[PDB]
Order: C-alpha cells, then structure tokens, then sequence
C-alpha cells in the first residue's frame, strides 16, 4: 500500500538548503521547463497565474492536445486552434508571432501541421517569460523539488516482493518504491560474479544508456544503487512476458502471431531502434527474448549490455558481439558496421514472429555456430505461405545481406522504412504517442542461489566502479513517479 | 474600481524584494499576529505542515470561541477541551506544559502563540510563504498618493480644511479624506497638531478610534485618509434625532459611553492623552457604532512620565487641574467623558444652559466652582457615574487604574452590557443611522506625508478581495 516511514521523508525542504543547488545546476530552459515534468508543471503554473502569458500557454496546451487527439476530432480542433489564436481580433490572439509564422499556421496541412508554430511559441516562452519565472516563487519551488530528488534513495527504499526473471548476473525482482508505492523491476548484478566474468563494461553501458534515453519503446532506468553484494538497476516493470515466449505459447499446435499483431510489435520495436539510432547507439541485441510486453500489451526493447555508443564524428564501429542467427553478415565477416545490424536483427525477429522459426534454421534443430554462420552468409531465405506478400517484402528488405542495400536508418530517421506497405494500417502519430490499442492484452519460479564465487577480493578500482555505477536517482522518471503517484499533488499544495 | 489602478496592484519579481528582506522588523508578534497578511501567510504555512496542525487549529478555535455567542460558548469549550487537551486525542498539543493543560482560555492562547513563535516561525522564515509576505510588503511600500483617490462629496468642515468622502481607485473601498490647507496650517501654526494627529492615528489600532490608512500631499493640501464615518457626530444626534425631545434615552447613552471608554482605555494603555473628547468628536458609522476622532490636541507621554502640562482642549470640557495650571494625567479625559455623558442625557452641558452664550473666562470659573446639578432624566446609576467622573479633584475621580478601565466597567451603569461582545464589535447598536443623512516648510510636509499604514492596507487588501485574487497558486 506504501510505507509511513518513507512517505514521511518525502518533504519539501527549507529554502536555505537549496543554496547549493541554486548555482551548481542546469539553468537551461529546454532542460528545466520542457523536458523535466515537474519543471514543466511549475512553469505552466507560473504562466497560468500571469495573465499576459495566458495566450501562449493555452496555444501550447492546445497544440499538445491536437498532436494526440483522434483523427475524428482533429479537423475540428485544427480549426478551433486557428480561430482562437491566429485571427488578429480573437481574445487569445498571439501578438508575439511573425506574420510569416501565423501565415504558415493558417495554411499548413499534414503530418507536422503545427510543429513550426510550437517551435515559435517555445522560442518566445524561452525568452522573457522564462526570465520572469526564474525570478518567482515557482522557480524556487522547483529547487525544493530538485533538492528532494537528490536525497539518498538506495536499497532501503525498495521492497523486493517477487521474482520476475533471472539473468546471467542475478535475478530480476518485482519491487515497490516504499514511499510512493510505485512498482518497478529491479535487476540485480552480483559484484563478485561481475568481476570474475569481466562484465563491468557491459553493466556500465546498459546503465549509461537506460539512464540517458527516454522512449516509451525502451525500458527506462529510475534508480541505480548498490548493496553489499549486488549492483541494482530499478527500471520500468514489464509483466507481459518476452515476445519469444508468446510466439510458442499462444498456440502450441500452431505457433506464431497473426500478422497484425506482428506488425504492431514490429512498429514499436522500430520506433525504439530509431530513438537509439538518432542518439548514435547501436543496440546489437535485438531478438524476440529481449522484447518485453507490459500490462497493456505494449512492447519495449531491453538488455542493452551489448550496445555501443558511437562517439562524436564516428559513423561506424567494429567488434564481434551478439547472438548467433541474428548477427548480420557484416558483423560475422569482421567488417566495420553501423545501425544496419539492428535492422538485420529486426528482420529475423519479424520472421520468427510470423513463422515460429528462424530464417536460417528449422524449428528445434541444433546447428552449431560455425554452420549457422555460413548459413547466414550464404543461404537465401525461403518464406513459407504463412507470410503475406507485404511481410515477405519487408523481411526481404531487412534480410538483405549487403548492408548498403538493406532497408533501415536513412537521413536521421526511419521515416523511409515507415512508408513501407506493411504499415499501411498504422497511425504512426498515434503509435509513437502511445495511444493505439494493443492487439493482445496479456494475463518467475525462484531457483535459489547462484553458485559461490571463491577467491574474489575487491581493489579500490572495483569500489570506484561500484560507486560510479550506483549514480542514484534519474530525474525525469523520479519526477514522473512523483506526479503519477499523487506525491507531487500533495506536497505542491499552497493552501489545501 | 479602476482598471488602470487595479492593474498596478501586482506582486513583484522576487529580486525587487531583497531591499525589504534585510531592512524590516523580523519580530514574530508584529509579522504573524498583528499584520493580517503576515497572519494569513503564517496560517497558510502552518496548515501546510501537518506537525503544526494541532497548534494551528487550537489557535483558530480559541479565536472562534472568543467571538462566538453566549448561547454556543459552553459547547465550544468542551469541544476545544476534548479535541486538544485529552492526551489520546489526535490533535493533542504535546508542546504545552502539564501545568497549563490542567489549568485549561486566554492563558492557553499565550502558551500556543509562545510556541508558534519558536521553531514554527523560524521554519516559516525559511519558506516560500515568507517570500510571498515580502512580496506583499513591497506592493505595500509602493507609491499611492493623490492620484489613487477620487473624492466624490464633502462630509464636513473643520478649522484647517474640508473632510471629503473618497474611494481608493484600485480596490473601490470608501474612506474619508481629511484635507488640510498647507498655507492655512502655517499662518495658524497648526503643524504640531496635524503632525500629532497623524502619528497617533498611524500608531494606534482600535475599533473605537478612527484608523489612518494613508497620508500624503497635493500641491495645496496635506491629506489624511481614514475610516469613513457616515453616521455624523454625536452632538448633531443629541439635538436633531428629535428637536422636541432632545437627549438620548439611557441605554443608548450607556452604549456609546462604553464604546468611548474602550477607546479611551486603548489610548491610556499606550501613554496617550486624547485631551479633546466631546460629542462633536465622537462619530457614528453606518452600523451605528462610534469612534473617537480629531486627535490633533493629543499628547504622547514618553517612557517614564506619568504627567504633563499644557493648556489645550475645548472650553467646558477641560478639567479643573488643566485649567488651573497643574500637572495632569489620563484623568482629564475621564472628566470630558462625564461632560459628554451628561450632555447626551440632558441635552445641555453641566456648566451652561442650552443656547446660553458664556465666554471662556467665566466658563472656566464655573468648571472650577459650580456644583453640578442633575434633573430627573438621570436615573440613580447615571447620576452616580457622572458624579464619579466630574469629581473636581483628580484623586477622587473615577478613572484609569492599574493599566485598565476594568475598575470603571464594574460600575452599576453597565450592568446590561456584555463587555467582550462590545469590545469585539458584536453587539447590535441601539440606533442604526439611515443611509440618507521656506525650505523648513517643505521638509515638514514630506515628513508628514509618510505614506501607507500597513495594518489597514493589509486589511483593505483582504476585505476588498485583492488578496484572494493575487495570492493564488493554481486557479
Ligand atoms: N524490465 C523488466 N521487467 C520484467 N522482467 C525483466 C525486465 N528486464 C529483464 N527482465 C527479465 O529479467 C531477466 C534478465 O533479463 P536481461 O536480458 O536484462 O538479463 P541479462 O543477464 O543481461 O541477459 P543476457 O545475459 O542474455 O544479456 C530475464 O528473465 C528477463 O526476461
Ligand atoms: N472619519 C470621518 N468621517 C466622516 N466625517 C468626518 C471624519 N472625520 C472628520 N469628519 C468631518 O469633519 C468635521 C471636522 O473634523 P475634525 O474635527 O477632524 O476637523 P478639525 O479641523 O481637526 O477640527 P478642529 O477645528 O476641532 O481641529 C467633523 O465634524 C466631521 O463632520
Ligand atoms: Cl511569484
Ligand atoms: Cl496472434
Ligand atoms: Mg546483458
Ligand atoms: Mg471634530
């Protein structure tokens, strides 16, 4: 239900304790009032109580409302937006805009109808309105909230209550943040085992990535902390079960997804790959057992241990890594490679979703990595009658052995891929916004211990890696937790 | 109200309040108890912090109890006692002594406020509510002179200028504006008097004295904005509510006397002598309650001074000691009270007949030498009271004792008067008026024109509704 002891420690502090934060912090408008949820709220509360900024705020709200409205209501909403904010005599008309910006808004028509208008509003709001905000109690309230965000919230704050899964380095428990009662998944990594098997680099890249990236198609890191025996990641709980499980379990006699389900999962995965690729990350571990369903039937990618962050200027990488059967020819051959490898994995995943087997080996056949390698390099993929002509087409485009001919990430987006006929019946606008009804709404045993790890002592280098790994609370998710969970509502009161 | 002016009522950016932060009286009593916005913000803050919830609600309930009606008080005592003093009750005040709970209401309040002045206040200072307070104290200190008031009709005439009824343009609250002509003030040397009136009306806060809100200057006048009193003066009422049967009837006279006393008391407790109590100076409001006014001849007694000298006041109301040349204290005001009550009942002074023209020299001689006689209109209790007050020797005169008029309130005249309900403005009055009836110069004017007085302004901001409007967090 949630713990008295810990709730009582979520309390906005006195102002004098926020003097430190005041300076050593990001004053950035985009960072404070656009990307950080509490930051956003407080900024909008500020604009709401200053009458002059009413017309900007409402346009802002009304644009965000329009971006996620249903296709039915849109034309109507698009008109009411133009009628309220873009006619020189309307009550909430927006002086601060160019003629050229107001003109384009009135005349636009398409996928990103009001994104130039939103950019203009945000640019305006980022000027004086923001400067006034900084000079106001609402900004100070933000600091109180940031102060709280930075208070220690380590192992004591989470209650493991059941086993969700098992990794190479530890179990993954369902757990509750005792203060707010929110449910998370807590992936535990045994410190001695990590050392002995030399999995530190892998552990760090997963945390670095889950930390920095915010996408509804990638599991999100909330907290990182350490216990005496383990490193712990607290992340988005996914109770649905991995895709692979559902491919073989939905029908034992007739395994595989009906195509609309496989296209929905494919679209969601793609959108996850695109968020990674836009941030110069190569996943390198896409495959059915790493795609998780949540309580509603929505998927996200997971297991980022094999991912590589490309540096500034770097467009390619090298390194043998991945699961046999999903690694692209480039990778197998030892060549330099980019994001293409992930699209090759995508195709093998789509394949398996449809056909209940890999493109390169029959169901329940043992094939050794050496042989499975030559298959991937030399074998033409055959497609059984199970596949529609659209799904054959798409896989063929992803299974292209030559990366340069492979479909995928061009011009900083996946928009090319999205127009492929397979997605004919998908509102990408809505998929990305999290609105579409998923196709199948869903509805573990504890093994005990991992074997003893004899003869492993820690050096300072090990301890530093652990303190570095245990970097604490991630702002955006914590702030999200505070809001969804009611704690923001309670503590942000002025006079109840 | 006015858009242009209401528009100027806006809370400032926090950076503009760093001036006030370090140059204001941080005292607890002044900030959170006396000042209405500081009080609201303190309470708002406390309500926010649950640990302090018990203390807040107790304070509130003691004040609600103190202003309830006699019929309800017993049940509010029991509920307060059971709700805050039983050890098992949820809202139990841990902080209080065992010695004070056994004793338990005024003492209790002093204990609760004592506690709220320690940690709770210190936490408040380190909170957003104090900064909001500083915001409101910036707006308070902003310039609000001649331009903000629009005078709309004359209410009366004095010796140094007219007294208009005007309205504050931004809040639409009506006041009275006593305007003094600068040139006239110098030529008649009224400087000291206008100054004394202003400093006194600024510093005292009682429902029975007119309250200064603002104080400013035009090119031609020095202007005092104060509590509007549309009921007219008491003299006017003695001789025009009925010209055939002038005078008041006793319970009415007893009513106003009680109010005058309380006002007199308030001045005396703060070492002030009114020195000019008389019916033409007691004014009525629209509800029918009175307030003393025209404090120009008031003297402020310093620390460690029990008496003063100085011939000042209105002939026939100045007491023997003062006329004689002796030293005197608050007792002179009680002598003027006696005269005042007498005139309220008998439609004539005790030292002259109605319409009898007598001059200062002889009027003096009478005040010193004449035995006051009482017609039948005076009941035995009225008689005894006036006799007490008009006793020519100040030693034998009923007056201010042991820092209070508690002694004088005991007199049989006020047997029908519930004191807390009067002193708390609750009692219905006995008559409700009908709505239908050189360089050293320029430095003095600047120094006179001090500006806005906090308490009444804060009060104005709440009653008028501006506080509710501009103190919002998420509407
Ligand atoms: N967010 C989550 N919600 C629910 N279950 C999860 C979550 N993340 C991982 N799991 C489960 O936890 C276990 C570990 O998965 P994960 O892929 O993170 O481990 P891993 O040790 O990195 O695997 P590998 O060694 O193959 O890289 C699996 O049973 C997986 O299904
Ligand atoms: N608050 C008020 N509300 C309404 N009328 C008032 C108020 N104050 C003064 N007046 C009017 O102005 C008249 C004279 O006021 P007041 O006695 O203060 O002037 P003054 O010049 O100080 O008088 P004096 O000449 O005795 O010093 C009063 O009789 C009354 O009619
Ligand atoms: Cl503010
Ligand atoms: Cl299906
Ligand atoms: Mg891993
Ligand atoms: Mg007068």
């Amino acid at each position: 239900s949630r713990d008295r002891k810990y709730l009582a420690r979520l309390k906005l502090p006195p102002l004098s304790k926020c003097e430190a934060l005041r300076e050593s912090l990001d004053l950035g408008f985009e960072g404070m009032c656009l990307e950080q949820p509490i930051g956003k709220r407080l900024f909008q509360q500020f604009l709401r109580t200053h009458e002059q900024h009413g017309p900007a705020l409402q346009l802002w709200k009304d644009i965000e409302d329009y971006d996620t409205a249903d296709d039915a209501l849109r034309p109507q909403k698009a008109q009411a937006l133009r009628a309220a904010y873009l006619e020189p005599q309307a009550q909430l008309f927006c002086s601060f805009l160019d003629a050229e910006t107001v003109a384009r808004a009135r005349a636009g028509a398409g996928d990103g109808l009001f994104q130039p208008l939103l950019r203009a509003v945000l640019a305006h709001l980022g000027q004086a309105p923001f400067q006034e905000f900084l000079d106001s109690l609402y900004f100070l309230r933000f600091l109180q909230w940031k102060w709280l965000e930075a208070q220690p919230m380590g192992e004591d704050w989470f209650l493991d209550f059941r086993v969700l899964g098992r990794g190479g380095f530890g179990e993954v428990f369902a757990c509750q943040m005792k203060a707010t009662g929110k449910l998370y998944a807590c992936k535990k990594l045994n410190k001695k085992r990590l050392k002995k098997r030399k999995g530190y680099q892998g552990a760090m890249v997963e945390k670095k990535i889950l930390a920095k990236v915010h996408s509804r198609f990638i599991v999100s890191l909330a907290y990182a902390f350490e216990t005496k025996t383990d490193l712990c990641l607290v992340m988005t709980i996914m109770n649905g079960g991995d895709i692979r499980y559902h491919i073989y379990n939905v029908d034992e006699d007739n395994p595989g997804f009906q195509e609309p389900r496989a296209i929905f999962y494919t679209a969601q995965i793609v959108s996850g790959l695109e968020h990674l690729h836009q941030r110069n990350i190569i996943y390198r571990d896409l495959k059915p057992e790493n795609v998780l369903l949540d309580d509603d039937g929505n998927v996200r990618i997971s297991d980022l241990g094999l991912a590589v962050e490309l540096k500034a200027g770097q467009t390619k990488t090298k390194g043998y890594a991945g699961t046999p059967g999903f690694m692209a020819p480039e990778l197998l051959l030892g060549e330099e490679y980019d994001f293409s490898v992930d699209y090759f994995a995508l195709g093998v995943t789509l394949y398996e979703m449809i056909a209940a087997r890999g493109p390169f080996r029959a169901r329940g056949e043992k094939v050794e990595n050496k042989e499975l390698k030559q298959r991937v390099l030399e074998q033409a993929v055959t497609y059984p009658d199970k596949f529609s002509p659209a799904s054959k087409d798409f896989c063929e485009a992803l299974l292209q052995k030559d990366p340069e001919k492979r479909l995928g990430f061009r011009d900083g987006s996946c928009d090319g891929l999205r127009t492929h006929p397979l997605f004919r019946d998908i509102s990408w606008r809505q998929l990305e916004a999290g609105m579409l009804t998923p196709p199948f709404v869903p509805d573990i045993q504890d093994v005990g211990a991992f074997s003893t790890v004899k003869g492993v002592a820690f050096e300072k280098a090990d301890t530093e890696f652990f303190q570095e790994f245990a970097s604490g609370t991630c702002p955006i998710p914590w702030q999200e937790e505070m809001i969804e969970t009611g704690v923001f509502g309670d503590l942000n009161v002025w006079r109840p």
